[PDB]
């Protein structure tokens, strides 16, 4: 009788948008909202939890309003979603619901003397240490040290926690602490996965790794899967209650590169999701069992669908960024001016003729790993050209994304399926073919690219029954935003040329010092 | 008495010119004329004798007649100096006094399977064997070879050999043949050094070499000083004698590179130049005794004035084009735009932030020489931009040179008193800083910069008596032509760091 509408809410590093999306999948309506990045010392980053909570609140209500409009037929939103930035922490108090303080980003290195000391402490010198329980090292990024700091270093939170009445929270959390008001302290699987405090295996909180680092667990909400019932959006700021008109109950919650791979219809064991976003990851399903890394990959929980549904695990990689070489060769370089040109300037060559450009700028973090390299150019000739250069370019990009997917391969134990490219400079036609060639693999670009908040929006119009199941959504995916497949459809021979002169090459960028 | 002339042919690669100077030495008239560039091969590079000649001509014919009908007083030339591109050979019948086919000329890479015979036949496996007596490896530039090739190879030239009616000789010795009529056969010394026939230190054809490559020495030119009597213009062809209007004498002749030498006045031992042409090279006056270097670098004459003359010697060593780098860069890169621009942007910034540019895109030849090697950069971040890779250029081109002076002052025990400089890019500044910022040398910079021609000129008009000793030729130059100079600028580490930062770059250079 009547349409289906789900919202998402897209909390990310420097803003945050709500997309309704439509019963076929479809963003109907978004609104974005930008927050300041504060950052009081080279290398630190902080986020004013409610400049966001406010944010996620209009670009809400600004969103149901435009919809209202040129829609009739959409009265309410079934379910709401969130997909946020991960490993960013907030610390608020039960009774003031305010927070205490900026929370670090994933970014801020304020933690670095913190995470020294705990491989030194508590790893006899290992920083792996943890790693069989977690999928973790020891790093900067997760929450547990974002805590530990916190706790450390600023009055009302140690206090707080001594009274009793501290929380910690991801983003998603404390969100849908907010969103609630209050009623909520929940956690999904995702992001639990990402404070350095979740059993890995059992995904329940470690408690021999809440006493080791002395963060209390009445401070930590309940983990929680990706999709059902998490509370209520029943809050005023900006009108959204009134907004909604409904009682709208938040069904989904999701990190959002594992939000990537769930709106990239990853639900299989070998398919992948590569996001170039404001950081950029690799995540392949690898099945119901957790499979651990030998290289330096991060092993995490995929998605999970409904308490008592199967639990997907992933392994996470961190590839350097497509993006940041495109722009480069064109902002610093000025081999091509911008735009398009650097795919027809690299499509009017057959082949990169000998050179190649490993783009090691910040070294090498792959399987491959050394921050003595350098960003190289070999074997140049006065038949070299600008052309070639961003070829190579292009080449080498879809190269390390191959080294990376190599490691992969080997710890979980499987073939990778296919990938999905998120479509932003993925727009590159080329570097698609180049990519689908050299990987053996069918790449994937959809047509309909808003895929990170569609994690969040699947998972909760799953839990609100929207969609029916995995197979309902994919069907409707592909009746609806018909993505276009990418073949293999170069030589056996020619791959492992390609790799050859890749590997050659790498013996060449080690310069740093 | 009034104004004394002394006319230059100068035959380069791509085309001839004449230029007829004054005793200012100063240009007063040009005409210049191109010349076909045969490659019948991917590789080869032949050039057609007779329009060689007839272009030699046309030139003087034009700029006689330019000069003539502007200036009432011009009537004569005192002297003709020739200068050549080196290594060309030409083969020709004594009798129907015509090309027996077109020459190769000293970049062509036909040669290169009699190249190898010789050096496993005659060394035995080592290419360095007729070093100390000719002062040059097994190349395929030098004459002899390109010898060997025609007379196996060109059925015309086999047969005016079993005839003894065939000549072979470098441009110099045709052009001086032809505008003779057949009267002068002679080369030079600095010409004669290149033909991988004669000896260094005796400049004379060694009969051994001759019979070993199987080259007979009736073919052979006359060999001769840079400065004397080699004939005189009798040639009515084209351009007449006549526009000389008086029998003139040939009186200058001398080969492009040592042209440059003599031309920028390198007459002291440690007195080098650097030029940019078709070719880049950089030669210095070792001094009046013949010196070699294990490096791999070439000895070769310098400059002979007159039968008696003293011989003083010379290392030549070829080097990078530093304009083939930076053009490169402006149209195959789009590294800029703008002639001008290479310029404005290494001053943009105040150094290359820890990035090496290896312009080896032929390869290291040089003092270390590797053909592996190719276009290198290395330890560029996310902060390199190309104004850091065109300074990274220009260091490079400095540091290939100062690299090849390592090589010439051990071998020669001496400094380096001054390096003289010419070519499309010495209107850079900086390079000339960050060349004599690195050399510890001052590097000067002609205002007349027709230096080339001005040897050959410079070497008739010595023997003519237009000028009378290297020394006035020097004062001269003095009085009348500014050299804008640059001097050395910065620490001894300042330096230090660059060759040492270039020495390890040059490891990650190899590639193929």
């Amino acid at each position: 009788f009547t349409m289906k509408y789900v919202g998402s809410i897209d909390q990310g590093t420097t803003s945050t948008r709500f997309i309704i999306f439509d019963e076929r999948q479809r963003p109907v309506s978004v609104h974005q909202v930008p927050h300041t990045q504060h950052t009081p010392h080279p290398g630190w980053l902080e986020h004013d939890p409610m400049e966001i909570f406010r944010s996620a609140c209009k670009c809400m209500s600004v969103a149901i309003a435009k919809l209202r409009q040129k829609d009739a037929s959409f009265r309410k939103i079934e379910a709401i979603g969130i997909t946020n930035q991960r490993e960013t922490t907030v610390a608020w108090d039960r009774v003031t619901k305010e927070p205490l303080c900026y929370a670090p980003v994933w970014n801020d290195l304020r933690t670095y003397d913190i995470t020294k000391k705990v491989t030194a402490e508590l790893g006899g010198g290992d920083s792996m240490f943890a790693s069989k329980i977690t999928g973790l090292p020891v790093s900067t990024y997760f929450a547990a040290f974002k805590m530990r700091w916190m706790l450390e270093n600023v009055p009302a939170v140690a206090d707080a926690c001594r009274r009793g009445t501290l929380c910690f929270g991801t983003i998603d959390t404390w969100l849908m602490y907010k969103l609630s008001g209050g009623k909520a302290f929940v956690t999904d699987v995702t992001n639990a996965s990402r404070t350095f405090l979740m059993d890995l295996r059992t995904r329940k909180w470690s408690p021999e790794l809440c006493e080791k680092l002395k963060i209390p667990m009445e401070t930590l909400p309940e983990i929680r899967s990706n999709s059902e019932l998490f509370g209520y959006v029943e809050t005023d700021e900006c009108g959204v209650a009134a907004a909604l008109n409904e009682r709208t109950p938040i069904m989904g919650s999701i990190g959002d590169q594992q939000s990537a791979l769930f709106g990239n219809m990853c639900f299989e064991k070998g398919e992948a999701k590569n996001t170039y976003g404001t950081g950029c990851f690799l995540l392949m399903n690898v099945g119901e069992e957790a499979r651990f890394s030998k290289h330096g990959l991060l092993s995490t929980v995929g998605f999970q669908v409904g308490r008592d549904g199967p639990c997907y695990y992933a392994l996470e990689g961190a590839i350097a960024c497509a993006g940041a070489t495109v722009e480069w060769m064109r902002r610093n370089m000025n081999l091509f001016s911008h735009i398009t040109e650097c795919e027809k300037l690299a499509r009017s060559v057959p082949g990169t003729q000998g050179i190649v450009f490993v783009p090691a700028f910040s070294g090498l973090l792959a399987p491959y790993w050394d921050p003595s390299a350098r960003g190289t150019i070999v074997g140049m000739t006065l038949k070299t050209t600008r052309a070639h250069v961003i070829r190579a370019a292009l080449q080498a990009i879809a190269l390390q994304l191959n080294d990376v997917v190599g490691s992969m391969k080997r710890d979980a134990g499987l073939n990778l399926s296919s990938l999905r490219v998120d479509g932003g400079l993925s727009k590159n036609g080329l570097l698609m073919e180049i990519q689908a060639s050299l990987l053996g693999v069918d790449i994937l670009v959809p047509s309909m690219h808003e895929t990170t908040a569609l994690g969040a929006a699947l998972c909760a119009g799953l839990a609100a029954g929207v969609w029916t199941s995995l197979e309902e959504v994919k069907a409707v995916s592909r009746r609806e935003n018909s993505w276009k497949t990418v073949s293999p459809s170069g030589s056996a021979m020619e791959r492992e040329a390609m790799i050859a002169e890749w590997r050659e090459a790498l013996k060449r960028t080690k310069w740093a010092k």
